């Protein structure tokens, strides 16, 4: 069901098996550099979410290495790395050895995805910093062109992240808003009283 959908939850505890399979996963984790310990990141049930497709994993500091570890543990191979060059409104550029002009997003592949439009965008994003920790909306356009019309899931998103074709998970969203019939049914079965606990 195309319009935006979301679930307020602790991603550590939600049974993500009810959600189905997704062509694209995006995660912007609170790396321990509401944070998650390294072991909790490792233990996230990312493997059930996809059979063939792509993972986009934002990283920084030592999560550049830790994120590669999770990516590989979850069953992915890193095949690209997007950098977002942060600018102001005049298109000028906005870790203790160098000043940081960029954020990194690892791209991992699982299985053998077919029908994706690889090569349409390049791996550099130039976009204005909106707010603190707010990723650029350009990433959704790149992902939509890469995999048009397919179903997608974002982990650790905020209300401003919700998008059509996307299911957004995060503990700062407002309630549960699910419209896909298969998802609603499996959610009701797993969560008859509408509460997520362990
Ligand atoms: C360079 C990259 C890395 C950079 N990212 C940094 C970033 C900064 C903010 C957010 C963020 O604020 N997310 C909303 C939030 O709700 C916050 C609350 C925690 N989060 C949970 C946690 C949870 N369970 C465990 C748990 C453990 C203890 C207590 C509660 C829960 N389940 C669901 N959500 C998520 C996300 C990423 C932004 C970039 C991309 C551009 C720069």
């Amino acid at each position: 069901l195309f319009p935006p959908q979301w679930i307020c939850c602790d991603i550590r505890y939600l049974d993500v098996s009810i959600l189905g399979k997704f062509a694209v996963v995006m995660a912007d984790p609170p790396w321990d550099i509401g944070t998650l310990t390294d072991d909790e990141m490792r233990r996230l049930n990312i493997p059930v979410l996809q059979d063939d497709g792509f993972l986009f994993l934002w990283v920084t500091g030592r999560a550049m290495e830790l994120g590669r570890e999770c990516l590989n543990l979850w069953g992915y191979e890193r095949v690209d790395e997007i950098i977002w060059v942060k600018t102001n409104q005049l298109q000028r550029i906005i870790g203790h050895w160098l000043n940081h002009g960029k954020e990194h997003c690892l791209v991992g592949v699982k299985g053998n995805p077919q029908g994706f439009n690889q090569g349409l965008d390049c791996d550099v994003i130039v976009a204005e910093v909106r707010s603190t920790s707010h990723k650029p909306d350009e990433i959704y356009g790149m992902i939509e062109r890469l995999s048009p019309g397919t179903r997608k899931i974002e982990l650790f998103g905020r209300p401003h992240n919700v998008q059509p074709n996307w299911i957004t998970l995060g503990n700062q969203l407002d309630g549960i808003h699910l419209l896909d019939p298969d998802v609603v049914a499996r959610f009701k079965q797993r969560y008859p009283d509408g509460i997520i606990s362990k």
